[PDB]
């Protein structure tokens, strides 16, 4: 708690856009699914139990069970589901 004075604006729209969602359910790589351990290994304790909580969305027979007591295994889930979680981390550490 040292200077309080810090004036910022930023306002400047070069070229943004706006896709959507989609599957893009595909059985990726090892190399693909480790860098998913490694990013949200970085991630929030909240944001560990978001990638939970997108599988117990996908499996029902999940969404009862206790997020602490399993870990997310990219290749047991569905072929969509390690591609929004590829998608999802990259939303979270960085932005989109």
């Amino acid at each position: 708690h040292h200077h309080h004075h810090h004036s910022h604006m930023g306002k400047q729209a070069s070229a943004s856009y706006d896709s959507e969602e989609e599957e893009e359910g595909l059985p990726m790589s090892y190399d693909e699914k480790r860098q998913l351990s490694l990013d949200i290994n970085r991630l929030p304790g909240e944001k560990l139990g978001r990638v939970v909580h997108i599988i117990q969305s996908r499996e029902p027979s999940l969404r009862d069970s206790n997020p602490d007591e399993i870990e997310i295994d990219f290749e047991t889930l569905k072929p969509t589901t390690l591609r929004e979680l590829e998608r999802y981390v990259k939303s979270c550490l960085q932005k989109k």
